[PDB]
């Protein structure tokens, strides 16, 4: 009955509703300026955390109108320092300042049930249309540049797109949570490739959540359903899996690299945030 170690830098948070603490985490992002966020969708929150876990800011309001949160699940961080959320429930995306001010949303009326929002390169705003098995790509004034996708197991198809990030070359990866597998499409929204199957082999899923690309173009993906981090090249081909077997993740929900190059993961069942 010997102790064993495994990949984890450092885990901050606990259960509950004050700074620090967390109910249903969502969406994790992190900026440049080297800031973790921490969508909550229950506390109806986003909190920023230092690299080294240092707690910094909350903002959200509980609520149905603008300016307001009711089911936060994705957020990224625009280049500018803006935060984007994505609300499952309110079904619009909201941009607010660094400081938690409501500046607008967009895709009001167009949104079914978001979940993942990504920035890419160009400033876009991408949001996974988790309800309605499709990716919009947006300005942030709100016009659509593209959507992709329908509801079904085809290859441009989607079951419950969760999140998605993008590589060096601006190309969208989609986490397919019930078709257990990760697809690629070009800045225009056209099908690159698939990866994964169902399975608890290496290279296979139970449900794909959170995804990022590191400083290499790896892919990494966490799997809510086998509560693990698998590592790809940005072909798909299995590299290793994130060692979390001493202190392990029950359902891995947003993943994020940070600014000083660690995978941060949101591991819903110990209310906390995990950094390798």
């Amino acid at each position: 009955m010997n102790p064993i170690e495994d990949d984890l830098i450092f885990r901050v948070g606990t259960k509950g509703r004050n700074k620090g603490e967390f109910t249903n985490l969502q969406g994790v992002a992190a900026s440049t300026n080297g800031k973790i966020l921490i969508a909550d969708s229950n506390n109806q929150c986003v909190q920023i955390f230092s690299n080294d876990g240092q707690f910094k800011s909350r903002f959200g309001i509980r609520g149905r109108s603008p300016g307001q949160l009711q089911r936060p699940t994705g957020v990224a961080v625009h280049p500018s320092g803006d935060i984007i959320i994505a609300d499952y429930d309110n079904k619009w995306v909201s941009i607010f300042s660094s400081d938690g001010k409501f500046k607008t949303k967009i895709g009001s009326g167009k949104l079914m049930g978001p979940k993942g929002v990504s920035v890419d390169r160009n400033g876009h705003i991408i949001v996974v249309d988790n309800k309605a098995c499709c990716v919009f790509i947006f300005q942030p004034n709100g016009k659509i540049v593209t959507r992709f996708g329908s509801r079904g197991n085809g290859d441009r198809q989607f079951a419950g797109p969760h999140f998605a990030a993008v590589n060096s070359n601006n190309e969208i990866i989609i986490t397919d949570f019930h078709n257990h597998s990760v697809k690629v499409f070009n800045q225009e929204g056209e099908f690159m490739l698939k990866f994964g199957s169902n399975g608890e082999g290496n290279g296979q899923f139970n449900a794909p959540t959170g995804v990022a690309v590191d400083s290499n173009g790896n892919i990494i993906v966490a799997d809510w359903g086998n509560s693990r981090i698998q590592v790809f090249d940005g072909s798909g081909s299995f590299l290793s899996y994130i060692n979390t077997s001493a202190d392990p993740l029950y359902g891995p929900q947003g993943l994020a690299l940070t600014s000083d190059g660690h995978v941060v993961v949101a591991d819903s069942g110990n209310h906390c945030f995990k950094v390798y």
